[PDB]
């Protein structure tokens, strides 16, 4: 029970236990397959639940229940707090029952902030409740505002007790002041958000028989309130000043790992591998690695990481390699980026296509770049930052380093017989887009003649890392109109990428501040599990998830020509965006269970 210091110890791993809810970049999951990023083939709506949440048929009786999750575990962390006060010296020290605390309360804290964020206003659980409670006792939700209060205090308290870094030594990632801050950060940038901060659709939701203390039985906001963003930005850069000092956290830097790993650099089109082009190429592989390492490889960015993996055959293309046996190595290919996603990664210059004087007009984006042995390969691939090729691939291109039998493999998206669409052949498996992410992949990561194959070394799943406190304190600075602060905290995270710094001169009416944060934010935390909520908090479901938005080539034509391939084309699914879909379906039987309890409007 609490019988011995290691019986405790476990008890306390077990409390972890919730943390890898709404994993990121798993390819099931809807808070990574339901955004503008990429789209998945309509026919693996039968796998997982990102359908019922893409096309608007999720319900009370037809939904993700992680609420079940996340307050199971919080009753699991006031279990072991209470058991803990009756427990003796025996047990453990006074000093570390306080770290133990402390990490219980991060973890109460955290495990209500993932419930927030996905279902809104919700009931404040601080303390075990016995299974004979009566119903009438029941917390029903709380307003928005209370919660947000609430988390952040007990973030704020864990904060003073636990240490600022922790070596990494095992798969068990403890509790941090720097990971406390963290998620603070993002709760209150949530909070000042246009969805939580004005911009409510259901302005007359409410509660009908419960009482937040401050609010009434009101449980959204409908009122613009500056005051979140001061307080946001205050939290932001705390988070950040935390992390780059005692935290001992940086932005990955280096430039070499491809080369004492014996990788060449990558092709990249218009960019040889010459002298002159050293930097861009290099910063190609950097960003490779950076979202694909581990501490001990030399990455001080994350701040908190899980050791739970997700799939990656998802991303892979079809065909990789054609084995000694006859016999195909393949991957599913279906995890497809958007046109949009095509379109909002950077130039070179550091721009958006559309807007950079010095980049292909929109008209001719479709055509051939005259590539010399990769004639496939469009002009809208030509002539953009190295984010774009580390992390996105195409007809044409190449997929990977050492990826089939040691080499590159050349993508044929329009060959029915490799990588293109061919039912007969590969069943439900294409890319819906024409396009693909090589994005977590890790460079030595190879397939074998001989059969077998190899990932190179796994990562951390990343929850929490550097490049995103820089985001949210741009974010804060951008709502307050600092203008040149914003720019100031973008800018770290552009020059790592290698694309030029923002000055004042860039910020203007037809690329505003705000503009430029949201999609510095849409590019380098790309698939890591952010679209999803911060197109909600936006308030901009509509205008990005809604039907028709979703675009791709003409992917879903088997053997095309060229022309008939490079063409803009609708993604044909159901997509669709309505209002109730900010927020997660409570499930039947908790709304029937607890009579305090509102389900979601629209539900
Ligand atoms: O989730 C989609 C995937 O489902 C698997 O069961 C199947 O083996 C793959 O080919 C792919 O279709
Ligand atoms: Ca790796
Ligand atoms: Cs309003
Ligand atoms: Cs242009
Ligand atoms: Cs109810
Ligand atoms: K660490
Ligand atoms: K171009």
């Amino acid at each position: 029970a609490m019988s011995s210091p290691t019986r405790a110890l476990g008890f306390l791993y077990s409390c972890y236990g919730g943390v890898s809810t709404d994993l990121p970049s798993a390819y099931l999951g809807e808070i990574n397959s339901t955004t503008d990023e990429y789209v998945l083939p309509y026919s693996w709506n039968t796998d997982g639940y990102w359908g019922a949440y893409a096309f608007n048929t999720a319900s009370s009786t037809n939904q993700d229940w992680l609420w079940g999750t996340t307050y199971q575990y919080i009753g699991q962390c006031y279990l072991f707090l209470q058991k803990l006060e009756n427990a003796g010296s025996d047990i453990a020290s006074d000093a570390e029952k306080e770290q133990w605390r402390a990490e219980c309360q991060f973890l109460v804290a955290y495990y209500h902030f993932a419930t927030l964020r996905r279902y809104g206003p919700i009931p404040i659980t601080d303390s075990y409740i016995p299974m004979d409670t009566p119903t009438s006792e029941y917390n029903g939700r709380f307003h928005f505002d209370y919660c947000v209060d609430w988390i952040a205090n007990q973030l704020d308290e864990a904060a003073k007790v636990l240490p600022a870094n922790r070596t990494a030594t095992n798969e068990w990632g403890r509790a941090t002041s720097t990971i406390a801050k963290a998620v603070k950060a993002r709760l209150l940038l949530y909070a000042a958000s246009p969805l939580w901060n004005g911009s409510f659709p259901y302005p007359n939701w409410q509660n009908e028989n419960f009482e937040t203390p401050g609010y009434g039985k009101a449980l959204v906001s409908n009122t613009y309130d500056k005051s979140k963003w001061e307080r946001a930005l205050a939290a932001c850069q705390e988070a950040l000043t935390l992390a780059t000092t005692s935290g001992d956290r940086e932005l990955y830097d280096d430039d070499e790992y491809y080369s004492r790993q014996s990788l060449n650099l990558p092709f990249v089109p218009g960019v040889a591998d010459v002298e002159d082009n050293k930097e861009f190429l290099k910063n190609v592989m950097k960003m490779r690695y950076a979202v694909s390492t581990r501490e001990s490889e030399g990455n001080k960015e994350i701040i908190w990481g899980l050791s739970n993996q997700f799939d990656f055959y998802s991303r892979y293309p079809l065909r990789i390699l054609k084995k000694s046996d006859g016999t195909w190595h393949a991957g599913y290919s279906g995890v497809s980026p958007t046109l949009y996603t095509f379109e909002h990664f950077y130039t070179a210059n550091g721009k958006l296509p559309e807007k950079d004087l010095d980049f292909t007009p929109s008209s001719e984006w479709f055509e051939s770049a005259g590539i010399s042995s990769r004639e496939d390969i469009i002009k809208l691939n030509v002539g953009r930052e190295p984010r774009f090729y580390a992390w996105m691939a195409f007809d044409g291109g190449d997929y990977g380093t050492k990826f089939a039998a040691g080499s590159p493999l050349k993508l044929e998206m329009r060959n029915s017989e490799m990588h293109g669409y061919n039912p007969s052949l590969f069943n439900r498996d294409h890319s819906v887009t024409g396009f693909l992410t090589q994005k977590f992949v890790d460079p030595v990561t190879e397939f074998y003649t001989a059969g077998g194959s190899t990932s190179g070394t796994s990562a951390p799943t990343i929850l929490f890392r550097l490049a995103e406190l820089y985001l949210n304190v741009a974010e804060c600075h951008a709502a307050l109109g600092n203008t040149q602060e914003a720019i100031d905290a973008l800018n770290p995270v552009r020059e790592r990428a290698g694309i030029p710094k923002l000055t004042l001169a860039d910020i203007t009416n037809n690329m505003t501040i705000k503009d430029w944060v949201h999609n510095e934010r849409f590019v380098e935390l790309w698939n890591e599990g952010h679209r999803f909520f911060d197109v909600r908090r936006w308030a901009e479901g509509a205008k990005y998830f809604g039907a028709n938005k979703r675009e791709g080539l003409n992917a879903e034509v088997q053997s095309p020509t060229f022309e008939e391939f490079n063409k803009r084309t609708t993604v044909d699914a159901p997509y669709v965006w309505e209002n109730r879909m900010y927020l997660n379906p409570v499930f039947y039987n908790e709304v029937y269970k607890n009579p305090q309890m509102v389900q979601a409007p629209g539900y």
